[PDB]
């Protein structure tokens, strides 16, 4: 259980020429000195990361960053009695965002990727990004929604008009992932003949480098990198509304009902009912 | 209808040196070639762009940005009954600012400027910038303005205390504009006689380096630039008033009643009436 | 009563280089004219500045920057009447900072310091920097709470299930601080003999470079230095409670009851009572 850069694993060359010296001692006694003059020509592997996953380090942080601006509306109540009263609907053509960085590679060497979808729903549409387990890349994603808030009726009661504002908020969900998986396979190269040298076909596995306890049942190695990421996303729909005699305000969330979000069709009191 | 880089257009200077040398094809076949050993020396113009007008491409986008705190107060109400109670006045300096940019110019060669402003007041307070039709000017206007809250009458029931908290909020609207208007003019120039060739005093139109279809009755040629905004400004003052007894909050508008904004005093019921 | 750059003043050592050379006039009349080829060195003080406090200049502004989610949850009345239904507790590590920066020092010679604590409680928590009187210092302090929100009981109505949420308002108070304090004491040096000159050791005190009623009495004399800060915190937690029948949204202030915040248990109703 545990280890992050395959990188400085694969350095387990230093072993195979390491070791080669260490037989060519008995037939001359500087064999050790001469560690940089012996080139290790690698010529291959099957390196590969299994089931690579992104997953929580940590919980996500939210915070409600701004309001969109959605609809304005006046209604208004020039009868002696209570009125149902119909706003009108409104379209919100908004974006959004996601950006996603790995922060700390798993080693340069082995490619691989992984799906990382964003944890907050609450409109009906997700948001995916992916990370690169090799390099710090920085992609981002993004999806335009488009929310169709209908009429609306407000019960207004008599001699009141009412001033109603329709908002999206929206909010910034921040954390950190951990890229994760099983690494497996090997190398093979050669320390070409030098001078009085043999020549030394080589193959090692990723499995000899650590421990055998480290070690997995299959016979892989688990990695872990880092990566963070920050989306930007609708919340809920707020319809405010504002009885203009008393300037009360009352608040309303309005519920949800490809990338088009449809919003129910509310009876709602005005403040002074 | 449509035409967006004046400067590109001006290259009819390349219509007069180009047909100049046509008429030279007749007494020297070899004329086309010395294209650019001829040259051709402007000197003076009436260009001008008529009715300059900044129009908004596309709706404004607007976010509740903050919240600026404008006052605090506690309300004790240590009476059997219910009492009207009395806040204090507040004095609030707050600044509306503007800032406005042209992205795509409409050329360089001709001056001008359209004065706009911006598409929300909400306080009784506009504010204009203008945009340059010819450079990429980043303009900036703003105006200070005090919002003078007066005393509220309180409704606080028995045996409670209240805190009140007054906000301004601020919104930012953003959007993209387009610099419009009608381009009308000439210019006068010289090809001036070199070697065997002949001097050629000309005068272009702008009306003739298009086509008649685009071209309006009146005889000037439309165009079009591109330009963005960015201002922030107050919109309506909430007072928010919580009963310490059962902590509900209830919230309120305050309306409006030179840069000096005075608003309404009313008479508003705390939470528990 | 005023002063504001302790080394423009310390340039009093100009004072004693040329009183000297005047008395050098009579031996020899062009003697201002050595006014470079005289060095003079200094050799050490006792300069201070007495009861370093930093202050207000102006009062501080203040702005709802965002709000932190803490906790949501369902809670659900399938019963023919009203019950009491708790909610969970929760737990938010967030982290109240503060960075001040010195805008104008008071002059470079002279060291000194002094805290200043943030001018908004509003959690429980404190917060304090301080300026250095002497460098133009960035300065960050901060302190992480813990917001302990323990469950809360909400009235729910028959057949109503009801949304809570939570969370925890932030506040963004800026403003501009005057480092200020009384200077004492002097310099001593020499302007060591050149040529026919002759030695001068020499000794000013601070209050001989200026004018005897800008100088106190005690001695001293007043020096401001600038200095600006912005401070991020929280203030009140918010607990949202939404009717799913009505969807109306009722809100309230959850009280405060080391860098452990916990919150009262409140009894409050939903929406629909
Ligand atoms: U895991
Ligand atoms: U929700
Ligand atoms: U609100
Ligand atoms: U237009
Ligand atoms: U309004
Ligand atoms: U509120
Ligand atoms: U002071
Ligand atoms: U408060
Ligand atoms: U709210």
């Amino acid at each position: 259980s545990y280890d992050n850069v395959d990188t400085l694993i694969e350095k387990g060359r230093y072993n195979t020429k390491y070791n080669y010296l260490k037989r060519m001692e008995k037939y001359y006694p500087n064999a050790m000195a001469y560690f940089d003059k012996v080139t290790i020509n690698p010529q291959g592997n099957d390196f590969y990361i299994n089931n690579p996953k992104v997953e929580l380090d940590g919980e996500p942080s939210m915070n409600y960053l701004e309001d969109v601006y959605v609809g304005k509306a006046l209604l208004t109540n020039d009868t002696q009695q209570e009125q149902k009263l119909k706003s009108q609907s409104f379209t919100c053509k908004n974006t959004d965002t996601v950006t996603a960085t790995t922060t700390h590679t798993v080693g340069t060497s082995i490619q691989a990727t992984a799906k990382f979808t964003v944890p907050f729903n609450e409109t009906g549409v997700s948001l995916t990004t992916s990370y690169s387990f090799a390099n710090t890349n920085t992609n981002t994603n993004s999806k335009e929604i488009t929310h169709n808030v209908p009429s609306q009726d407000i019960l207004v009661p008599a001699n009141t008009t009412v001033e109603v504002i329709a908002y999206l908020k929206k909010v910034n969900v921040k954390g950190n992932v951990k890229l994760v998986g099983q690494v497996s396979g090997s190398e093979w190269g050669e320390i070409p003949s030098y001078l009085a040298f043999p020549r030394d076909g080589y193959k090692f596995s990723l499995s000899d480098t650590v421990n055998k306890s480290d070690l997995n049942e299959d016979g892989t190695i688990n990695i872990n990198g880092k990566g963070n990421y920050s989306a930007v996303m609708g919340d809920e729909l707020i319809v405010k509304v504002r009885n203009l005699n008393t300037n009360n305000v009352q608040e309303y969330v309005i519920p949800v009902d490809s990338n088009i979000v449809k919003y129910r069709s509310l009876s709602i009191k005005a403040p002074g009912i």
